């Protein structure tokens, strides 16, 4: 198991949450919302393959992305 | 649509976040493929909208920090 595959999934799960937050705030346009729906299905598939819970991976992704954001 | 501008700004910033992670050697091959393909799409979107990516990226940072401010 490539450790980068796990980190990539965790990051993608958190970035999905960020985008969902944009949608919740009614700031996503129609194509943005379609990417959001389609990517959710994609992440579900990836999580299944990896044996990783999406919510758990999202939290892990948050910690990874938080360290990028704090250095911005 | 103003949401088209906001969506582009957020997408630019999130691409930058993904690039940062790739720079940190955290990306696998599909992650890197997506980063590279998406850079081309964002450049296309920037042309369609007449918006500079650098500027939209900074605006995106502000939107993201604002929508995550309570988290």
């Amino acid at each position: 198991m490539d450790p980068n595959t796990v980190s990539s999934f965790q990051v993608d799960c958190f970035l999905w949450h960020v985008r969902k937050r944009l949608a919740d705030q009614e700031l996503g346009d129609a194509p943005f919302l379609d990417r959001l729906r389609r990517d959710q299905k994609s992440l579900r598939g990836r999580g299944n393959t990896l044996g990783l819970d999406i919510e758990t991976a999202t939290r892990a992704g948050k910690q990874i992305v938080e360290r990028i954001l704090e250095e911005e």
